[PDB]
């Protein structure tokens, strides 16, 4: 059944809570990103309303196929009217289409869920340096102390350097690089770029990559791999026994792959900065293992939540243990009797 942590008080509104049927009460159902532990349930068959961005809308009608008149999409940064509630949706420096939702109680309160976000302080000006939020419900994936990452831009860096090298080295090297949702696309586009390549993919990635309104596509993408030198293989499939197996498949035409695993954070981020970095090497097969983050590390929530200064914080990540949900009250109060809200 629906937990709490997925219920907006004082409205008929419900966030990422598709897999427990009809939800006793609920008259709309926001979606904060395509990812598919938040859509998980959805399908052509849904008749309620469902609010998302522009971009979750094109994902839902044409990989989901959604009918087009229970997606409602809107704009961002945008004072709108849902059922007599004014809201506000926000880029959550996420993946595309990924917003946090401000929501206006008639009752005078001020709700933030933040969906699934990466904290940033170019959020503290936008909509929100306005004004107060009473309740803030918390993307809580790496909130604990030990959950250092690099910048986006460091990441990028490392991954344009190493792919460039290594082809001016070697221009019979393939780069590959690892996927299995949305997300991480500044991973390959950058490297592509670099090297001058289209990136070449299957046909099922192409249609998710052409639904998300990134300018100038056309030029960027592919579904011919022949003619492209940077490859999109589905994650499971970046290892040795599957790298080999494609190396076979594009014939004779490479003699050595590099590839890139974004991952989220691994224990070696304890003990190993971004420039010191290696990969796993059996023969003429390379696999970097890059920790590209689209969550908020300990640090950047800790900013964020401490600016924002909420009445009340309810996390959405992490609650399902008692030790967890125990650590992370710790952390909220430490926060606040820090900062003297
Ligand atoms: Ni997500």
């Amino acid at each position: 059944t629906c937990p709490f942590y997925k219920k907006i008080p004082g409205t008929g509104f419900t966030v990422d809570a598709f897999q427990y049927g009809v939800v006793e009460g609920c008259t709309a159902y926001f979606l904060t990103h395509f990812h598919s532990d938040h859509y998980a349930g959805l399908s052509k068959h849904f008749t309620f309303p469902v609010y998302c961005s522009e971009i979750t809308g094109n994902l839902l009608k044409n990989k989901l196929h959604v009918q087009e008149q229970y997606i409602h999409p809107l704009p961002l940064d945008t004072e709108c009217i849902v059922n007599g509630v004014k809201v506000v949706l926000l880029d959550a420096n996420h993946c595309p289409g990924a917003v946090m939702i401000l929501f206006y109680l008639p009752n005078g309160t001020v709700i933030l869920h933040t969906g699934d976000f990466r904290a940033d302080p170019s959020m503290e000006r936008s909509l929100l340096a306005d004004q107060k939020v009473h309740m803030l419900y918390l993307d809580t994936t790496y909130c604990s102390p030990e959950y250092t990452f690099p910048s986006q831009q460091e990441v990028i860096r490392f991954a344009i350097n190493t792919a460039f090298e290594a082809v001016t080295l070697n221009p019979h090297a393939l780069v590959v690089c690892g996927t299995y949702s949305i997300g991480k696309e500044k991973v390959f586009l950058a490297i592509a770029d670099v090297l001058g390549s289209k990136v070449g993919m299957s046909q099922e990635k192409y249609k998710t990559l052409q639904c998300l309104n990134i300018p100038e596509i056309n030029s960027l993408i592919t579904t011919d791999m022949c003619s492209s030198l940077v490859h999109l293989l589905p994650m499971m499939q970046i290892n040795f026994k599957g790298l080999q197996s494609h190396l076979k498949k594009c014939g004779g035409k490479y003699n050595q792959i590099l590839a890139f695993r974004p991952t989220g954070w691994t224990h070696s981020n304890k003990f190993t900065r971004i420039a010191d970095v290696i990969p796993q090497t059996k023969g003429n097969i390379s696999i970097y293992g890059i920790p590209y983050s689209e969550h908020s590390s300990y640090l950047e929530m800790k900013r964020f939540v401490q600016w924002l200064k909420p009445q009340k914080i309810i996390p959405t990540v992490n609650v399902g243990t008692w030790k967890s949900r125990s650590t992370m009250e710790k952390y909220f109060r430490e926060w606040k009797l820090e900062a003297g809200y």
